[PDB]
């Protein structure tokens, strides 16, 4: 895996989180899920669209 939130901090973790304008409204554990999910979305060649 490209992230490693999970060893991260809480105030990293929302604090990139509200920078990807995803939010932090879950926690740790599901910031990490969700930021890796985020980062993912690219798959490491390219962001996507909601579409």
């Amino acid at each position: 895996g490209s992230a490693d939130y999970s060893s991260l901090t809480v105030v990293q973790l929302k604090d990139l989180l509200t920078k990807r304008n995803l939010s932090v409204g879950g926690l740790k554990n599901e910031w990490v899920q969700r930021l890796i999910k985020d980062d993912e979305e690219s798959k490491g060649e390219s962001e996507v669209s909601p579409q």
